């Protein structure tokens, strides 16, 4: 597996739920990128250069995703929940001295980031969301027409093992899909070739698709409950925050992302950028242009 | 390998202008012909159709490009495994047998080729009952996170293809199982006779028969859709004397109250919730058996 960050390091970070592996990078500010599905924390690593000129830029694997371990899940799918997910990487943060931090997140990343600035604000000190709205909303909007475009939200949310028993029998074909599908160009040509390598190898570990799963089946269940609590009870991000999105991305299907974040977020700017849903890989220097402007002030 | 569950039915393949229809045909009476659904085949009726035989002639048909009928080429709007062509080609199937106007009791997806039926040439049925279903203008209209989780398959089926056949290619016995089970009353597949469980389990081993289905429900999100869209919108109802039977725990019920949805689809309705999950011939043959014997003659 190729080497995508030239000049960073690796860390194992120990935390309670386990190690969460990040590249580290860079110096200034804290700034931790957080990837979604089916990627990795090299995502990334078209933009993070650009980041670490101006950042100390951790790139951390999700829990569960990519070389950070896997705990295991229960029948609540507790810690691929994003608020558990949220609690391990401000723990993974901490063990770095970093209580107070910058965030970007893309997909399932952002997810954990969102509810990490609900759950937690005072650990950011801006956050970036990159083509995602809330997955409170992402249900909230389940008609005929999203229900088709995002159908992976109810699929992979299927009890275990039906996805995952369907996902084994070539999982290649599946993370290709996926990566390809949600870019603007609608294959794999956005993609690094030694990133889709690490995007595939993770997802050949039966172990690492469950995670997935278990993700998804969060994101269904407690994410869903989680939101819908804040939402109903007005809580909102106190935190500056932006959200990109694509303009071919998954964000914009469900309705206006601005108008929606609006509604999360008492502080947000947004922008899309002409991208699919991979916003650091298709579209690099238009979101690390975002992303280094947003967070340097 | 494959039991013949219907002792005294005769077998009949009957062609039409889009390929062959495969049927059982015992008794004597009457004309009833009984469609099956997802992701079985005729042989769903194997216990409800010899009391139906005591009084009707009674025709378990494949439906189009199941079981063992023939499969018509689609095409890229599913035009073959719309309910608006099913219901003609199995129209042209009857006539073939010299039976314009005959009654029609429909499950899961013969179901929906049952009231399309009856709403596209009513004056071809005598009677019509659909067993665990809404129309899909509902289910689609409906569509909300709790239904999108529930009947994820939907969505999920009916994506472009290959993207559900090669899911299902990677598990099928584990998919077509874990259909039958978890739609069940008991979660099992202890409802089931196990030869009808090896006839689903063959149909069902046969990529292109698994492409049909992705097929019938790729038009069910589209086209059936859409031509339902068409009547809901003219305030079109079926004006054939309907039942509407629904599993207690069938899929039915969980959307909307069945009656009060048909309600709206047909003037001449009369429903009753059946102790069943989704398969009610096979859950409670007796029960349903009864109720289409009281309803039909």
């Amino acid at each position: 597996l190729a080497d995508l960050f030239p000049g960073f390091g690796s860390e194992w970070i120990n935390t309670s739920s386990g190690r969460i592996f990040a590249r580290v990078g860079g110096d200034g500010p804290p700034l931790l990128l957080l990837h979604g599905f089916p990627q990795t924390h090299v995502m990334w690593h078209r933009v993070a250069p650009k980041l670490a000129e101006r950042f100390k830029v951790i790139v951390a694997d999700l829990p569960g995703y990519g070389w950070s371990d896997m705990p295991e899940s229960d029948e609540q799918h507790t810690p691929y929940t994003k608020r558990a997910m949220a609690k391990q990487l401000i723990e993974a943060m901490e063990q770095l001295g970093h209580v107070h931090f910058a965030l970007a997140g893309h997909d399932r990343g952002a997810r954990v980031s969102y509810r990490l600035a609900l759950d937690s604000p005072g650990r950011l000190s801006k956050l970036a969301v990159l083509d995602i709205l809330p997955t409170y909303e992402y249900w909230q909007r389940m008609n005929r027409a999203y229900a088709l475009k995002i159908y992976h939200w109810s699929f992979l949310a299927q009890p275990a093992p039906l996805p995952e028993n369907l996902l084994g029998g070539d999982p290649d074909f599946y993370v290709k899909a996926k990566l390809a599908s949600w870019t603007r160009a609608g294959d794999l040509s956005a993609f690094d070739p030694r990133a889709v390598e690490h995007y595939r190898i993770a997802f050949a570990d039966p172990m690492r698709r469950h995670v997935m799963c278990e993700d998804y089946r969060a994101g269904a269940y407690a994410d869903f409950e989680h939101d819908k609590i804040d939402v109903e009870a007005g809580n909102k991000i106190p935190v500056p925050m932006l959200a990109l999105w694509g303009a071919s991305g998954i964000a914009q299907s469900a309705a206006t992302p601005l108008d929606v974040w609006r509604k999360w977020a008492s502080d947000v700017q947004g922008a899309p950028i002409e991208s699919g849903h991979f916003l650091p890989e298709e579209a690099p220097d238009q979101t690390a242009e975002a992303l280094v402007r947003f967070f340097s002030a």
